[PDB]
């Protein structure tokens, strides 16, 4: 077999080639309809059953905004109904413009109002039809689908006026009174009345003028680790029901997280304003050090019969958070029971091996008092029966994977709570469990004076029915959740039962759980939303050949059996763009690993495959936890450049090694305490399977490339298996696990003290001497302003490479964080990546160079 | 002519080759005898006339310490006297060691006490024989050559004890009382009595506990710009004479600079402790912004007859510094007249085009008072006659070059001061001028209430005799100074009269200045010290072939003419190592530039020069002001790797372009406002002269490499003349002149507002689009912790290169400042530099790669 050498293009020629292939790919950067809501018309005379609201991007270079579509009562099954997108909102037209201006100073200004005025999410109040949403700086409201009815034309968004000097974040409607909204301003919670215009600051925890070294406190906002490592952004939750006062007014309540980051390590990331030559101070809990001091607080808001604020009482926990919630480090999730009788929270220990679900009575909260005399009176005025109620507690020798599934049923019995919750802890696969918990009066008496025993708040489990089971998981992360039909007593859920390469929508009874019914067509992976009324569901679906598509499906039963659930295609929302020109999909393959697992992979055959010729091989890798790269989804948008590599004459390989997502907790836990030590074996094992099966794979010229965990494994690969991998391009790599944060590192590797050898062997920076003594094999890429994987990882690694006398190549993106945003940086990266592979792997110059 | 291609060594092979050639070069990193002092024995019976003291490094891996040598009354002129080095000090042996330890825990500890306990400079008090010197942390004293006599054995250094918690800096003997020393501790001035042990803080300007954002004040210490750009480190000066009190005690005085850096821009340089991921706050006056607020203060120290402190009165100027010294930005130099009647200062305006020499009476200083009532009394109690006296004022359309020459004669007449001073301002060459200035009572009266006119303090010039003249300069920087023989009425000085490639020692009368007599042998460049007694001088001399050598020379006259001065070789201090093996010196060449100047250069012919073969050419460059690379000095130590390049088969060229040092102010001022715009023309012009003269220079394969201004011109070269320069390796380059400091940038380029186009065209970062679209031509090297040329220069330049879509190669040294210290970094740099030139210029792979 004679070796194939890629065409050796100049830098200018490659720049043009990459620009040419990018030109017809402008429509791709445009968000598909999401955040769906079904509102019933209730119009016997009218042709429509439901109006659906949703966020979407009408096209390329356009604003993510609110649209609505009409769901007919009947369809012509001969034809294919394509729903029209009606804009819910009028063109904002940024107010306080005035000036004079002209056509030449206005048609250029309209280009600047694209990325700014875009809606990321919205709130809705069914009873009033009130929409609340942030759009750029402003917080706006409109009404549709409530008592006022249904508009046939775009509505003008109503600016919520403010005296607040800074940007208002995280706006939320009060479910108990849609005249009242809350929002965050300079790390404190405010409320505002969209009718009376009354604006009121609830928390006085942060002073914007003060230094961050001094002022380390915030309220209603999730800290770094919770946003980046636990996918939680909001830190405050409205009580969904109001308490009527004797005066004829009401009490509105907000549960909120209060964080003190005083003892959290301060690091300095370079200021984006590079001319200043300054750095921003940042609270980064590096593994082994202090997380923020977290507690629960409640804001009690007394409103009179006319809707004016009487008083605001800030309340703290009767005892310290550390006493009431022994061994809890993280508030992963929080909210209210539907009646708002209890606040709930999903709490985690530092090791992230113990999850607790805790009901917190508002009665646990007493007014904040400096006077210890008056304070001691308030403590005693609260009964001993009032206590935190741990309605659930699970453990695992691997780790708790936090999800968004948790449905609380209406409280029928006084001393019982009934809920659905997902868990991997029982069978090592995420399954739905219906649990009933007895709300026992605690054996612990607060009056006695002693501290509580580890399990004095634990509630007995009356019932724990498994709703699902098997060698497959229910999905509860990154949009995946459940819809509970409390009427027909069903639960709709996404899962991997039919294949781990395809997400599918299933339905099943939660009273007499039996046969699980797939509602989505095989041959596609599905992301699904189910109507609150459980008579419709939308699917965002793709496969390897066909771009993403959004269709609506009506649910019904056979006349004779309401248990049996069927679906019928109703209408298309977003039509698929269809097979993309100059994109060849990859082939999904698999191989029986000597590890006892099936490992899946994607293979990109070189375009215009010549017979009896071996080609250079780029292995694209991530290989870290919480990610699956290999599945039956369209890859021609996100991983379009793996196709471009193939077109230039590269074999491209992707392998989901042990640790990957959607295969169960055991397959994931494979590398617990051992990160870096097992991933490249699985990559080589899969790479050697392909080489024996296909003769066109040249193992003499294998490249490896990845970002984040991919860049980390790219370095580990050149370090461990220089016999396999000629070149390694490492993007934003983790080089030293003691530098990375608490939430991620401790979850997979434990505390540094209890895994000295795991941390050492897992850190590439500590093994610089093991890198090749040949240049043109190692290339480091890093954004200079990266907040997640700091540039320090690279700079420390380089420091040790210089000591060890090893060569390296380096590219910096001075104005980029982790994810490259500014197009010029992305174009330069793509250009340099191809040129490097060309010059140091692909071409014949590369072969002569050794 | 067939092109020569260098041997293509592996990275490991080059590493070994560079280590092999570095092995026999350990003795080179060892300081030659310096800081000479001559003390007369006055021993009619004894064989010695003088004892000489000096700092030196006995050998490689040894401590810079005090030695002494004996100067005989007569020499055997048949033989060559080689003076023996007698150690003045006993082995320090760091006290407070205690512990237990052993031979294996002590013979390893002695390795750690090499670089630590080293003496950089020393003070001496002739009258007492008292030596004062910092050695590591401690401040020590010994006695020799005073009333106590001359030791024949090493003396034990006496630790000056302290209560100060931090390192004491900048120790100085009080010339009026050698029991008293002063020093800096945490940016404040202290005094300490080495007999009574009394320790007293004089200034309360800085609090170490406070933040540098808040606490921006310091006393007795030169700020960043003065240290880095004006070669001044000390900020306080003892009055050389004490004032006897009526009590039988005395008043000692310290003039000091007090700096407020409050309004100076704060930048963040990465912390050397890379694991912290923190940055150090730093006061960097970037060009166009505020310099420190500077003023003069005087500490008045009342001592009783027994030597105990009575009181300490801190005094400020009677009027603000800005009022008394109109338009003065920089205190370049300061001191006292020999009698200590006046404090003197050399003051500069922001543009550095006006120099003033000002006498400041102690009477100008009044006690510091908060009470405006008591303060107004003190102002009025000082006469109007007491006023600042500007004894000299010069200007230039180019710039003032600050030097260390300024000799004040004993004050004979009451209203006259007589002094020698050097200046380029008259003839455009630095020449010695004897000036007499009339100390007129100022026309300005402070009582009147008005502010003074620009020139109310100007003293009339009674006399201004030119002592030297011609197309050659007197040397007054970086060790070069004058010795004035007040007896024979001569001045000894260094100059370039015989050649601009050789420094020489000259003598001349300053009463009847006539014929200038060279005292040093032609065929060498000389660095000279002249005995205070003016009957001896030492020369540190080298040429291109012969390593540095230190010899002593006795001065005398012919019997018949004391005006005529001759020299006789007396003894050798440091013997030359002699021609170094595997080092070929370069040839000094010159060419008549179309600019109307002779430009000098060095040429390294390729070793084992093959006939009828053209070789690849590396142009090594600095090309910035205040530096001459080309002269008749040994280059086999500092520029040894230019020889290593030659040995691998590279032509190496060095050219002192216009702007270079030692050619006069006009030749230097060539690029005023125009930095970057003229240097590469001169480099190409010289490169094309060599190519027409020698056929072995291949102009197809020219590389360029430099650091600081060299790295800057290396980028300018690839930008302006990509037709000449294939590759450019830029080390710590200035890429953007608005980022560099006030003292340097404004001196050569003026204020940014009055040179918009000079700054723009002079900044490579603003012209990224003009770089080549071919890779493997541009390489950036930078220390990550550089305090002088910040990494920002590189990071901004890269930012614009990414926008322009241009390729680049990059090496960082994460633990290095401007000058690479840690050997591993230097080894890696040398290794990568050769490998890069090999792969992208030298070898045939480089030719195939285009
Ligand atoms: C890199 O791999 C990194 C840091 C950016 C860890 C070193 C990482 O990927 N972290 C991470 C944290 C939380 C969730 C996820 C998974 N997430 C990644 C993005 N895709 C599109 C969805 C899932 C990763
Ligand atoms: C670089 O060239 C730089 C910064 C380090 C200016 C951009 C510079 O060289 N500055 C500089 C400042 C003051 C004096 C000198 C001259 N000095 C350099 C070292 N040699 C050995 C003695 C003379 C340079
Ligand atoms: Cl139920
Ligand atoms: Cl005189």
């Amino acid at each position: 077999l004679e070796p194939f050498y890629v065409e050796r293009y100049s830098w200018s020629q490659l720049k043009k080639l990459l620009a040419d292939t990018r030109k017809y790919h402008g429509y791709m950067m445009a968000k598909a309809p999401h955040d769906f809501m079904f509102v019933k018309r209730n119009d016997p005379d009218g042709p429509h059953s439901d109006r659906i609201y949703y966020l979407a991007m009408s096209g390329e270079n356009r604003e993510n905004t609110l649209f609505y579509s009409e769901i007919p009562k009947t369809i012509n099954r001969a034809a294919v109904l394509m729903l029209s997108w009606k804009p819910l909102l009028d063109l904002f037209q940024a107010t306080l413009d005035y000036g004079m201006y002209s056509r030449e100073e206005e048609l250029l200004r309209e280009r600047k109002r694209i990325g700014t005025v875009g809606i990321a999410s919205y709130d809705y109040h069914q009873g009033s039809g009130t929409f609340l949403f942030q759009a750029g700086s402003g917080i706006y409201h409109v009404k549709d689908g409530g008592p006022q009815g249904f508009t046939q034309q775009p509505l003008r968004p109503n600016l919520v006026e403010t005296s607040c000097p800074n940007i208002r974040m995280d706006p939320k409607l009060c479910p108990a009174d849609p005249d009242w909204i809350a929002f965050i301003h300079s790390n404190d919670i405010w409320i505002s009345n969209i009718v009376t215009r009354e604006e009121r600051r609830l928390t006085y925890v942060h002073n914007e003028l003060a230094n961050m070294e001094e002022d380390a406190r915030s309220a209603g906002v999730a800290t770094f680790v919770l946003q980046e490592e636990f996918d939680r952004y909001s830190g405050y939750w409205w009580c969904p029901k109001a308490e009527t006062t004797p005066s004829g007014g009401k009490i509105l309540r907000i549960l909120y997280e209060e964080n003190d980051e005083s003892e959290v390590e301060i690091i300095h990331v370079t200021s984006p304003m590079l001319e200043t030559r300054r750095a921003d101070s940042f609270r980064y809990p590096k593994t082994g050090t202090a997380n923020p001091k977290v507690t629960f607080k409640m804001s009690e808001i007394m409103i009179d019969a006319e809707g004016r604020i009487i008083d605001v009482i800030d309340k703290e926990l009767i005892q310290p958070f550390e006493i009431l919630f022994e061994g809890v480090e993280y508030i992963a999730r929080a909210g209210w029971t539907p009646e708002g009788k209890y606040a709930w929270s999903i709490l985690l220990d530092r090791s992230q091996t113990r999850l607790q679900i805790v009901l917190i009575s508002p009665e646990l909260f007493i007014p904040v008092e400096d006077d210890v005399m008056e304070r001691q009176r308030l403590i005693e005025s609260v009964p001993d029966s009032v206590t935190p109620l741990i309605i659930y507690e699970e453990t695992t020798d691997i780790w708790i994977n936090i999800h968004d599934i948790f449905h609380v049923f209406p409280q029928s019995h006084e001393e019982e709570i009934e809920f659905i919750f997902a868990s991997e802890c029982k069978t090592g696969f995420r399954h739905l469990y219906k649990i009933t918990s007895i709300l026992k009066e605690s054996k612990y008496k607060r009056s006695s004076g002693g501290l509580p025993a580890p399990s004095d708040f634990k509630c007995p489990i009356k019932e724990e029915i498994a709703i699902t089971s098997g060698e497959w998981e229910v999905l509860g992360r990154h949009g995946s959740n459940i819809q509970v039909d409390e009427v027909r007593r069903l639960v709709y859920f996404e899962g991997t039962k039919d294949s781990p390469l395809e997400h599918h929508l299933y339905v099943v009874s939660y009273v007499n759980p039996g046969e699980v019914t797939r509602l989505t067509d095989r041959g596609y992976s599905h992301s699904c939303c189910i109507s609150q009324h459980c008579d419709f569901f939308i699917s965002k679906y793709s496969n390897q050949k066909n771009p993403h598509c959004v269709s609506l499906y009506k649910l019904s039963s056979p006349e004779d059996d309401p248990t049996c659930k069927t679906k019928e295609f109703w209408a298309t929302i977003l039509d698929s763009a269809g097979p993309l020109p100059d994109y060849t999909p990859p082939e999904i393959f698999s191989f029986e690993s000597t590890t006892g697992f099936t490992l899946y992979g994607m293979l990109y055959k070189p375009h215009d495959l010549q017979p009896g010729k071996k080609y250079p091989t780029v292995l694209f890798i991530y290989g870290g936890p919480q990610v699956q790269l290999v599945n039956n989804r369209f890859k021609g948008v996100k991983y379009f450049r793996l196709n471009t590599l193939a077109s230039l004459g590269y074999v491209v390989v992707v392998i989901d090694n042990r640790g990957s997502c959607h295969r169960g907790l055991k397959f994931e836990g494979a590398f617990k305490y051992k990160m870096g030590q097992i991933e490249i074996d699985d990559q080589v094992e899969g790479l050697q399977y392909l080489a024996s099966r296909y003769d066109f794979i040249d193992l003499d010229r294998v490249g490896i490339h990845g970002w984040s965990y991919g860049g980390y494994l790219s370095l580990m690969a050149l370090m461990q298996r220089s016999d396999i991998f000629r070149v390694a391009i490492a993007g934003a790599p983790v080089t030293l696990w003691i530098f990375y944060d608490t939430g991620y590192t401790e979850r997979y590797m434990g505390h540094p003290d209890q895994n000295e050898q795991g941390y050492y062997l897992g850190s590439v920076a500590m093994q610089a001497e093991k890198f090749p003594s040949e240049p043109n094999r190692l290339l480091l890429l890093h954004g200079f302003l990266d907040e997640n994987v700091h540039f320090a990882h690279t700079s420390i690694l380089l420091s040790f490479l210089v000591r060890a006398g090893k060569p390296y190549d380096l590219q910096i993106y001075p104005q980029e964080r982790h994810s490259i945003r500014v197009p010029e940086s992305g174009e330069h990266y793509e250009l340099h990546l191809l040129h490097y592979l060309q010059e140091n792997l692909g071409s014949r110059i590369a072969a002569l160079k050794v």
